[PDB]
Parts: C-alpha cells; sequence; structure tokens
C-alpha cells in the first residue's frame, strides 16, 4: 500500500524560510492523514491496490462512485505533498540551468518573468489550492488547482508546486501569503525540477 | 461604502475556546482585507454603491463581468464574518430555547442530533469553507459552502455559521479541526441565532 515518504532533510533544514514546527506538522499529520485515508479507501478493492497514484488519478472516471471523491482528495493530497518535499532543499535557491532554464526562457522570456507569473498565480488562488509549473505534452505552463486536485487528473505532469493551503504558512506568516511565496524561492531544489523536467519530456 | 464592524466584546472574551491572537488577526487583517477589496471592486461603479450586500450576492449575474468574482469572494467574506462575530459570545454556550429550540427538536430530533450533523458538516468540508444552519422557505437545514460563498447566493438565509478556513483555528488547534468544532459550541450566542431565526421566518 501507500506509505508516507521520509524527508531527505531535517525538519529545521529550511529555516528561516519555513519553520520547523510547520514542517513537522505538515508532514507527520497533514500528509500522513492523506496516506492513511487513501489506503482506507482502497481496502475493499484489490482491483486497485496494485496501481500507481498516477494511474488512479488518470482514471478517476472508472473508480466506483463510493471512493472516487476519497481517492481524488486523499490521492491528490499524497501525490502533491510527495512532490513538494523533493523540490525543497536547504542547499536550494538560485536559478535553473541547462535545458530547463532554456525552456523557461523561451516560454516566459526570462527567469524573472517566470517567478512573477508563478508568484502571481500562487497569490491569486482563492481559498485552498496549489500553484504549479507543469509539462503539458512537451510544453511548460503555469497553472493552479483547488484543494488537493492534482494536475495529473488533467493529463499534465507537475515538476514544481507550491502549497498555498493556509496550514503551509500560517504559523509563521499568518495572512501574509505573499512573503511566504517570496521565501519559497530561496529553497527551491532546481536540480530536482530539472530531473523531473528531463523525465516528463519523454 | 462598506466598513469593518466593531466586535461587541474584547478579543480576550472567548478564551479558552478561541484564542485572542486568532480573534485579533481574523478581524483586523482577514475580514478587513475582504472589506477593502469589496470597496475597491465597486469603485467606478456608482450604480452599485448604494446596494445592500444581500442585493449584491443575490444578483451576481447582473454585475459586470470584470468584478463579479471580486464581489462574490470579498462580498461573501464580508457577509460571512459579519454574521460570525454576532453569533459568538462570552456569555454563550448551552442550548437553544423556545421557538428555536422546538424547531431544532422537530427537524433534527434533538439538540444533540443537530449538533452531531452540524459538526460532521463542518468536519466534512474539504478545503476552505463554512458550515451553516440556514432557513430555506421557513424550514431549517444544515449545509456547507466552499471558500467565501454565502448561502444568500442560493436564496437561503443563514442564521448560524461556523468558519472552517484553517486561519480560523490553526494557531491554537493546528490540524485538529474537530477539537475546534467541539469548542465552538461553548461560545454560541443562541439568543442572536434566535433573533435571526425569528426574522428569517418573515
Ligand atoms: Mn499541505
Ligand atoms: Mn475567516
Amino acid at each position: 500500500p501507500f506509505e508516507l515518504p521520509a524527508l531527505p532533510y531535517p525538519y529545521d533544514a529550511l529555516e528561516p524560510h519555513i519553520d520547523k514546527e510547520t514542517m513537522n506538522i505538515h508532514h507527520t499529520k497533514h500528509h500522513n492523514t492523506y496516506v492513511t485515508n487513501l489506503n482506507a479507501a482502497l481496502e475493499g478493492h484489490p482491483d486497485l491496490q496494485n496501481k500507481s497514484l498516477e494511474e488512479l488519478l488518470s482514471n478517476l472516471e472508472a473508480l466506483p462512485e463510493s471512493i472516487r471523491t476519497a481517492v481524488r482528495n486523499n490521492g491528490g493530497g499524497h501525490a502533491n505533498h510527495s512532490l513538494f518535499w523533493t523540490i525543497l532543499s536547504p542547499n536550494g535557491g538560485g536559478e535553473p540551468t541547462g535545458e530547463l532554464a532554456d525552456a523557461i526562457n523561451k516560454k516566459f522570456g526570462s527567469f524573472t518573468a517566470f517567478k512573477d507569473e508563478f508568484s502571481k498565480a500562487a497569490a491569486g488562488r482563492f481559498g485552498s489550492g496549489w500553484a504549479w509549473l507543469v509539462v503539458n505534452n512537451g510544453e511548460l505552463e503555469i497553472t493552479s488547482t483547488p484543494n488537493q486536485d492534482s494536475p495529473i487528473m488533467e493529463g499534465k505532469t507537475p515538476i514544481l508546486g507550491l502549497d498555498v493551503w493556509e496550514h503551509a504558512y500560517y504559523l509563521k506568516y499568518q495572512n501574509r501569503r505573499p512573503e511566504y511565496i517570496a521565501a519559497f524561492w530561496n529553497v527551491v531544489n532546481w536540480d530536482e525540477v530539472a530531473k523531473r523536467y528531463s523525465e516528463a519530456k519523454a
């Protein structure tokens, strides 16, 4: 079944940009709740217990109506937060390089303009949701989704996401989401984003 | 123009059920932001500037296309928090009385049963939103809405509401929303809910 992934860094590694208390609660309680509920939803269906998260979220239409919403919300929660951890790093920040930077420069004109568009999208998502950079049939684009909806449901491959649920920033930033977004850029693991872009292109 | 209402009690008054810090921030920053953004969307539209919040939210389609969303979200936020403050009280708690008590026993069986299904409605609202006791053509019903949507848009009159945006409970309760839902019952101003129920029946 599905398992809570271990973090690749200590819970305080992202200070002062994300507080360790938030990292611990976000991971051990928010994320792990999504995993347990996801597993609970599929307990009665050996049909589905051997399918990847990507397969389930691409075939939401086919799942029984009794669990469709559970898989949507808890499967999305698991998929989104699993990606989130990997694209953070205490050694992150800076700018992308190589093929990825070249792709960003062509679609958005500059890395600066990409940051602005991504920050605007993250600030504009009313209520709970996520802001994404995705690969959509070989092309980069910025989008945002509500609640725990994953772009995989729309046939898009996420390579970078920013959780803008209030639980991701309230303890430290309270209502000041924009400076949580500003702080986010100092811990982005661009090497991981590039790896995911290299893989999504295929 | 619309203005941020004064609270009829100190920020200290609902302890230990709701922390003063949250009350202060919820009022002067979250709610205030909704009011200012509502007034800003209406600037340049003097035809809309003497219409009540109820009239605005009931005919969102009549509003121009470019401000419709701003009014739904910030108008809804203003209407919802305005009601929220009035149904909290340091002298609250207990059970309803009289007309409202009979209407609740009749429709839900008993105050305990109504509490149970109102608590589950509040807990089951995924993401941001509100739990409501509304009057719908003279009849009581429990419902919930996403984000800052107000049941006034559907033609229902809210007489009691519970804010379940994470900012409403995260500083004190973090992920434990049910703990916050349970504490909410100790500060409910049932007298206010009664006056509202009395007036919606007209
Ligand atoms: Mn989250
Ligand atoms: Mn609120």
